[PDB]
């Protein structure tokens, strides 16, 4: 199972900063959503060009035009992008379109999704290298919220999977016996006083 | 009914050249998702400075972390934002709570959504100012497309609504008779070798 950092933050600065600190403990380094909507593409090719051999996470969301975004996100320098399990067949199928022909890949994000599961045999069907068992910020808020959810609809998924739900070192073991592909890991890492260390233990809970 | 010019094009420069050229036309100046993703806020900052006497519309399509995209896209500018009708019902109060903060509002994009009108009921109950019975380009891009279907769901949920999805001056005095209190054309005006006489045609077949 590989690690990765979510840079849920606001800034190319503050981004940079914080993968200077990680980048040696993760596989997949994440741009958020409101990373890339308060800077644009440029924060994407400035990771990439201070981690080249990392794999970048560009989490544009697409819900329209999937050839169209994920083509101007592959170009900035992402490795992979994400589009919404919500978004119409053909949109993820354009997405998949702009990803073979660069030699690159499609996460779809089931955010928000009713039937996770259902939803990622459709989408791997389509062409996506693996979804994303994904849990906003605004749905782990909610009480009771329960990270089990995700564990399960990705086993029975039977589709290659990410978990991202406020994971931390103490659901790193549930998220990997889950049978996840990555971790995700956002607030854990970005909320911390010490980013680095907590990238770290993150990494050493993995087996 | 007012009209709104979706700008999808995707740098600042082209956007502001096309905003000068149809402002005088439209009463809402929308920045699409794509060129928000590709330019970031500092678009949305840059137009209002330039069109301080237009509604300013940053399309968003927020998924998660509702107050936050609501936040930043005001902060930057923006008089209305844009959040995703398949978002979970807190993240379109999260993005209402910001609105009602900064006496501005949010607009829900019914994108994607199979049945319209009752998500529409739904959302506007959420505090929605309206909502927009959207159909994105993929989706029009399927042969038979029929904007009528987004006509009849607006006239059904009974609840404030705009109209986005290949209106042109042909289909203008369909979406107004609708009742739609917003009819939003994009390339019909963008995608004109000349934009300032589609903005122009476009206006002149409202009632
Ligand atoms: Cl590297
Ligand atoms: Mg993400
Ligand atoms: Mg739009």
């Amino acid at each position: 199972m590989k690690l990765q950092v979510a840079i849920d933050l606001l800034s190319t600065e503050a981004a940079l900063e914080l993968a200077g600190k990680v980048a040696e403990y993760v596989d997949i380094i994440e741009l958020g959503t409101p990373l890339i909507k308060a800077e644009g593409l440029s924060v994407i090719t400035a990771v990439k060009k201070a981690h080249p051999d990392k794999i970048v996470f560009a989490d544009m969301k697409t819900m329209d035009a999937g050839e169209l975004e994920a083509d101007i996100a592959f170009k900035a320098g992402a490795d992979l992008v994400t589009v919404l399990g919500s978004a119409d067949d053909s949109t993820i199928a354009g997405a998949v379109k702009a990803a073979q022909a660069h030699n690159k890949g499609v996460v779809v994000d089931l955010i928000g999704i009713e039937d996770k599961a259902t939803r990622a045999q459709e989408v791997r069907a389509l062409g996506a290298k693996f979804v994303e068992m994904h849990a906003g910020l605004d749905e782990q808020a909610k009480p009771g919220f329960d990270l089990n959810g995700l564990l399960a609809a990705g086993e029975k998924a039977r589709v290659p999977f990410s978990v991202a739900g406020g994971v931390k070192v103490a659901t790193i073991p549930a998220v990997q016996k889950a049978g996840a592909e990555v971790a995700v890991a956002g607030g854990a890492i970005y909320g911390a006083a010490d980013p680095a260390a907590a990238a770290k233990e993150l990494r050493a809970a993995i087996a």
